[PDB]
């Protein structure tokens, strides 16, 4: 309610993936909450990698963005309006859980932030009319844009993600990967 | 490429208006609210944006006017629409108790840089709003006990608000 808190839990199935739950102050006006402080959450990235980049992704119902990643970028991801099927893919070839995945259904009603290490596939599906997706990026030097990221097809038969659609709205990048 | 326009207010010195661009397509929009690279020259050496908050409010909620002695704030509305009102609460400023309104929404995605000792307020004109707020400060977070409050309808300030009957916290009522 009053003092800022975070519950932090490692994924039981994907090493290095973390589920962060903030508390909220709630009254008749709505809610206040802290998505991030340096003091509480800077330790979940290795020495002198700093979250230094904040992005919003506004998406319509049935949009699916993914599956995207790169070797530089730690991501802290949540949904601050509406609802998403957030799916993290293990893309580490050395990992026992290579090309396995974990889904989190994230909304203000279940306000979780997911921490992905680098070399992980990031994706989400918008299950609400509209969604606002918030994420913090931690990386050294220059942002890795689309041409330098990898792409796996949302419906890659090796990964076999459970999505609640057969007909998602996709970018040409995310269609090409099919 | 990630673009930010940085413009100083024509009304309140030290208040900056930051305008991002967006990638817009059939899916919606992708935009960057903040990078250390582009926006850290807006606060002094040694002082970092290190704290990210969200305020979810219903239609006709007014929160404000709030400030403190040390916090730099970068504020915007990422969903719905707010009348964002910055009040100059610096007594040594020539524009003490002047104000500037920004009607912020996804269709006008300005982020407002407030220095310390400024009045921060917003009114929700949409059914719901998501207010996003980055804080830059040295040391420990200043909570409500260590904040000043000016009344939303203080006649010395005379803010143009869309209503005479907003929904207010006990704190923002006391200030009246
Ligand atoms: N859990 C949590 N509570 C908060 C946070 N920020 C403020 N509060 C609490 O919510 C109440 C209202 O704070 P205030 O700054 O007066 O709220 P405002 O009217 O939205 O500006 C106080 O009890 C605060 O301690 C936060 O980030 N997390
Ligand atoms: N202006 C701007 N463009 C961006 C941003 N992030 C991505 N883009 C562009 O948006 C398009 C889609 O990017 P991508 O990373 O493929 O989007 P996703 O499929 O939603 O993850 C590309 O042309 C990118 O260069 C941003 O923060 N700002
Ligand atoms: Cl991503
Ligand atoms: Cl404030």
């Amino acid at each position: 309610h009053m003092e800022i808190k975070f519950n932090i839990e490692e994924s039981k199935i994907l090493n290095g993936v973390y589920i962060i739950t903030p508390n909220k102050f709630s009254d008749l006006r709505g809610d206040i909450w802290t998505a991030f402080t340096d003091e509480y959450l800077s330790n979940l990235v290795p020495n002198g990698i700093k979250f230094k980049h904040d992005k919003f992704i506004n998406s319509h119902f049935n949009v699916l963005r993914g599956i995207h990643g790169d070797v530089k970028t730690y991501k802290l991801v949540t949904c601050v309006y509406g609802e998403v099927h957030q799916v993290v893919v293990d893309c580490r070839k050395d990992s026992p859980t290579y090309l396995k995945w974990e889904k989190f259904i994230i909304s203000p009603r279940n306000q979780q932030l997911i921490l992905l290490p680098p070399n992980m596939g990031n994706s989400h599906y918008v299950s609400s009319k509209e969604a606002v997706y918030y994420y913090k990026l931690a990386y050294e030097g220059e942002y890795l844009d689309a041409p330098d990221q990898f792409t796996y097809a949302w419906n890659d038969e090796r990964i076999a993600i459970d999505w609640p659609t057969n007909s998602p709205i996709l970018s040409e990048r995310d269609i090409l990967a099919m």
